[PDB]
């Protein structure tokens, strides 16, 4: 293996085409093809198809094009940390983030860790609970933050917190509400929730909830994050409830009611490998742990 | 409109071009052209196109192709349904169907319908729910079943009885739960459950039980429908959790578990159209009622 | 079975005898009478006797009654939602966005769309702007909305309205800066942009007024989306620079000063494959155009 | 940044001077002081200074040195990934099927599939056949299951199965024809067939017996699939002829007697595309030729 193999096998992958990805790389078609039988032999195995309507990766191929995706990440955050501790910085915390955390909860929480280790930076991506998990053991994250997580045996789950519930109604249902309401109040409102098939999901604790009480809840739609019900809500089309982090910002036409219910509640929480964990990891760990 | 004119169209529709629907409706080009005219004019919309890239339907034509199905299947029955009020009989109850009420509590409670209104019959169709509300305000079917009905303005629930749940696993993994359980067995056991979509569905309740009892459910997948659960189950991939109905059935290398707790259950219910009630109708709702 | 034997039993249920239903038929007897001996014998029962008081209904009568009233109130029904659908009172419009409209400018945009065909639906999906474009040339989705798009073909863009620029900071640094600032005001404020990827993007426009503003801009980083980087301001880490959008939302712990310049502005934009336009996005584009010269 | 700088550094700095990495890796002095000369530029900082007793690592030193181990263990990982996906120990199966191979036939091969690789996974859809050939061709799904599949160019039927037929009864008819009956016994019977849509399908087939046995059937129906079917017989409001796979199964208040008069069986068929087999399928077909 080697890292020129990594740039040209993706070059030649995102591109489809053996024409197009001289173009994109300034050389010429024999020498990454030449590094393309470098590659193939040195793992053993047929990347690619060179074939006529374009040219195909194999299931060998995908599978790595993944990989040396990340490979090539680790290394970049690789050169920053050795920068890093030679200026004496503490280094670049990788994190990442799926559903309403991020509007409030975990930016309290990044605050509060940053105060305290104040070379520290941090870097926020968007990933899924299985995006989150293959960059925990890659090594291309340290923390991942959510709601639910599943468990992952190399995988350590933190519940940090509980925030509670709100509805959302767009600002001209404000006056029927209020500010307080409880989950009766809400069996006749149409609701639009999210995000579909994370399963169990936001959408399903709230559904969950709902059923506790003995309600069935009116369900209109699922759509794909907070932001496409938030929106919606925004235009006057959706009701919807949202987690703590999403009501403390305040939207135009958007209106709050806070749930009350001792049981309304979802949890932050964080998620981290356990294995080998680099001192900036364990130090945000020891900040989260007296957090929570 | 002609009841030729919405054959043609249908044909027109399904086979994609003059040559195909020509060959289906054992007739010449010209005279569907006419009759495609001819209906087009009537109803003064352009439901179809023709290019070189064959018959396109337009958004009317969509529209009106769901439409044109239901006109002739209702126009199909008037023939044996007067021939049937002639001859004193009651006739036939049209009836659809989704989710897993037809594995066995469906039919138990037709045939007790069956016997004692006997010169009744009864036709079985699928439908999602939706297009169970369709037919019924169309009046192509006279009642529906599943068990988790959205509420609609001018249709009926009955909720008729209850159904109790049960584990589905491989019938090599039959040891570890033995003939029965409780949900909090099952917090690590990789769960298949079904639909997808549809929310709320059997899949929520499922999900809203476990948190009822404090657990968050593993979910390895959300699979179609209760068929591919219980091959999956069948092919040692698997673990389910289904309605008794499902459970009732011997399937080869299943082992099932009753779960047993008291919120633990699942409705069978129905749904009808609660203004224009013709006898059959009235006559089941009568017999339903009382089995509720 | 056919239309008129339905619509001509009606009738004569209706009229009472044969008479009543040729005037009400604006139809001769001969016609009518010769179409319910057909229907009679297409069915094989009885379904009205010639007697006294006129036409008196049999039981398989008042059951095919009931069932010919069915089939033409939904026949009815059928021609009216085949119409709707051409005229583009119904269907779901599928929406895709990126960056920072969805914010604002977007959901005000479709609020008129949607009060104005109130039995019409939305869908929204993320999507980078090259994902757009393979929607649209496919199908998939109507119309996408982002800032600034590369040309295509069969894609049509139109450039909708301005959008104000906003310094973003954490509530700390408010009083360093106050309501509003220019450009030069910035050149030592480290600025975290948005996106890296879809570009030309948000990001290259921000840096390019800085370019013609005779500055060059302190870039700490090009981060993801929006969502990073006010996040990250209001953890305290960074500052930014976001449209009017972003700027209307008030979220805890930033602070925004508006960056004066005439030109200082972005464009929201939408793009929508032109020729094959379903009714519903005939009817979005009607709203789009004239949102345009407000 | 190279895959030869980052094995050297750590034998550099786990065996502590320049010459005895010389000693462990079997090279020589000058080459390797070239790569971490080349090292420390590329980086942009220094990660050993030059003492007394040998070299020691600056706080870059450590910093890297960390981050080299887990880049090489990464890349090791990822190979092996490669070539797991590359033989098939690992990945999706992704099934098809259309009527009812989904009792019997389809779930034993699975099972027998995922016994013996165990790492991977299955996908299943229903799919009319016409569906599964566009799949097939565009690699969205690997192999599908019919009882007849028209022949296509690039498309591989395999006969896997052959089976008997069975006259299905209400639990109250039982007694009117045994445990075998011939199809002249049939004749006054009200016959439910299935499926209607992939045709021909199982419903000509037994259309079909019939024509041969110079017999006119009596057919009350033709329902979607066997579970419509099935329900109307459960119901005591149909009979049916059915597959061996189906009368295997115990179901409550159905009686099953098998159609003897013999040279009757009926083919249950796999299919898949011959050419750029994945490696899963292609493992998969091992058993499906196995079972021909």
């Amino acid at each position: 293996m080697e890292f020129r193999q990594l740039k040209y096998f993706i070059a030649v992958a995102e591109a489809g085409n053996m024409a197009a990805a001289a173009k994109r790389l300034h050389v010429s078609q024999p020498p990454i093809t030449r590094q393309m039988q470098a590659l193939e032999a040195d793992l053993g195995v047929v990347l690619l198809e060179r074939s006529h309507r374009g040219i195909e990766l194999t299931a060998a191929g995908h599978a790595f094009l993944e990989d040396a995706r990340r490979i090539l990440e680790l290394a970049g955050r690789s050169g920053d940390r050795s920068r890093a501790a030679a200026r004496g910085d503490v280094g670049e915390l990788s994190v990442a983030y799926f559903g309403t955390p991020i509007y409030r909860s975990l930016p309290l929480l990044l605050r509060a860790f940053l105060t305290s280790t104040p070379t520290a930076t941090v870097s926020l991506t968007h990933m899924t609970k299985d995006e989150q998990v293959e960059g925990l053991l890659a090594g291309t994250i340290h923390v991942g933050f959510s709601r639910f997580f599943p468990r992952h045996p190399g995988i350590e789950i933190v519940n940090i917190a509980q925030e509670d519930l709100y509805l959302a109604v767009h600002r001209s249902q404000s006056g029927k509400f209020g500010k307080t309401c409880k989950l009766a109040d809400l069996r006749a409102v149409e609701l639009t929730l999210f995000p579909r098939g994370g399963r169990p999901s936001f959408a399903d604790e709230v559904i969950g909830l709902f059923k506790h009480a003995g309600i069935e809840p009116r369900i209109a739609r699922v759509v794909e994050d907070a932001t496409a019900a938030l929106a919606l809500t925004m235009a006057g089309a959706a009701s919807s409830i949202v987690p703590a982090s999403v009501a403390a910002i305040r939207w135009p036409d958007i209106a709050f009611a806070r749930i009350v219910g001792t049981r309304v509640k979802v949890p932050i929480s964080c998620i981290f490998r356990k294995e080998k964990q680099p001192p900036i990891l364990a130090r945000f760990v020891e900040h989260v742990r007296r957090s929570a």
